């Protein structure tokens, strides 16, 4: 069916939610640019963090650390995965920016892998993937700017919720705190 008002197909896709199926929606691997999908990284039956943004998206930044910690803390049973997206903060955009990177917005995916390799520079031995020219993993997530999510066996375990910044890293560490403790008794 065409929309009438848009000359476009008509969506029928429901928004990513908590309990709904995980959007299997696409990705690009940086070394090659070979076409991948989200749950290509989900490993079996372990849960898989998603953590979207980009190096001028300061609330990003500002938890990166915290994320590499998680990492190493929650290994064991769980995988993690950063998607590199669109600038939130471009240096050619209309509003002045102050953010300590400046890179314009991506054209290309070799300007999008360029910032990217910025992060990783940070984030040593961390899975990163970008999102496609046509942002669909950022789409399929409502995951401008920055977002984190939890999904496990095609399923969305944990959306990170809009609200004051700090609060999506302490919820996911919760998330993974009583995963864990599931898993393997309290830590004493």
């Amino acid at each position: 069916g065409i929309d009438p008002f848009t000359g476009q197909k008509l969506d029928f896709f429901k928004q990513a939610h908590e309990g709904g199926p995980a959007p299997n929606s696409e990705v690009v691997r940086p070394d090659g640019f070979q076409s991948q999908r989200i749950l290509d990284y989900a490993q079996g039956t372990r849960p898989l963090v998603l953590n979207f943004g980009s190096c001028t998206c300061p609330p990003f930044m500002a938890r990166m650390s915290a994320f590499q910690r998680l990492v190493t803390k929650y290994q064991r049973d769980v995988d993690f995965l950063i998607i590199y997206i669109e600038e939130a903060h471009p240096s050619d955009g209309w509003v002045t920016t102050d953010s300590p990177y400046v890179i314009p917005q991506h054209r290309s995916l070799e300007d999008r892998v360029s910032a990217a390799r910025v992060l990783q520079q940070g984030a040593p031995g961390c899975a990163l993937v970008l999102d496609t020219m046509a942002n669909s993993s950022s789409s399929a997530y409502g995951a401008y700017f920055e977002r984190l999510y939890v999904i496990q066996s095609g399923t969305i375990m944990y959306q990170g919720g809009r609200g004051p910044d700090g609060y999506q890293v302490s919820e996911l560490r919760t998330w993974l705190e009583r995963y864990d403790e599931q898993l393997h008794g309290t830590r004493p």
